[PDB]
């Protein structure tokens, strides 16, 4: 997250860290949203690589013991069948991870609230992206979970020529684009939390930013629209 602030430890309890084994250690690669005690929602592009993945819930600082982490292996990975790694702009950047164990809920570990199917946010709706992603274009991951206020950019504006053009689809949510704050690498897969009727819900799964840079004016961070996949998510969980 570029231009973020440190999140309070219990603000976003559904945020998880998706990590891969590297040598004798683990490295954060993407975020995700805990949606069932044994299921995580993340971006399909985060699991394109054939790596060993683990999920960390109750994580706050990637480089320090928080005393609240629970570490769990990823037992099954279900990527959306239309996902195409060669074409992120086509959409379908979503995957569900079945965890090896069911995690325990507490103030640091909670299920993410999802929007009802088909819900679309009005332009400029208040949202926070959260993640341990790069804090600068071509920077380094954050140590502590960051949050940045990123108001949505509706489809009509987002898909206009000075924004993302045809690359943005109605199955996505755009947010931000002010040139200062944004998602960045490492935030992928994590949530876009938006306040609707008093409650935050996870309306987006971080998918991509411009190749030019993370915080690029009129290139808002683009997320998979969670409300486009409610049936898909329920169908996956019911059959696994
Ligand atoms: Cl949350």
């Amino acid at each position: 997250v570029v231009g973020g602030t440190e999140a309070q430890r219990n603000s976003w309890p559904s945020q998880i860290s998706l990590q891969y084994r590297s040598g004798s250690s683990w490295a954060h690669t993407c975020g995700g949203t805990l949606i069932r005690q044994n299921w995580v929602m993340t971006a399909a592009h985060c699991v394109d690589r054939e790596l060993t993945f683990r999920v960390v819930v109750g994580e706050h600082n990637l480089n320090q013991n928080d005393g609240t982490e629970q570490y769990v292996g990823v037992q099954k990975i279900v990527v959306h069948p239309y996902w195409n790694t060669d074409d992120v702009a086509a959409g379908y950047d979503i995957a569900l991870l079945r965890l090896a164990q069911s995690v325990t809920l507490n103030s640091y570990v909670q299920l993410g609230v999802l929007p009802r199917a088909g819900t679309i946010l009005a332009n400029n709706s208040p949202c926070y992206i959260t993640g341990w992603g790069l804090t600068r274009t071509n920077g380094q991951l954050a140590q502590t979970l960051q949050q940045a206020y990123l108001p949505t950019v509706d489809y009509a504006i987002c898909s206009s020529s000075s924004y993302w053009g045809s690359t943005v689809k109605n199955s996505m949510v755009c947010a931000g684009g002010d040139g200062v704050r944004s998602g960045c690498q490492g935030d992928s897969g994590g949530p876009l939390h938006c306040l609707v009727n008093g409650q935050y819900a996870v309306h987006g799964v971080t998918s991509f930013v411009s190749r030019l840079g993370c915080n690029v004016t009129r290139k808002p961070t683009v997320f998979t629209r969670v409300s486009a996949y409610i049936s898909w998510i329920n169908n996956v969980i019911a059959s696994n």
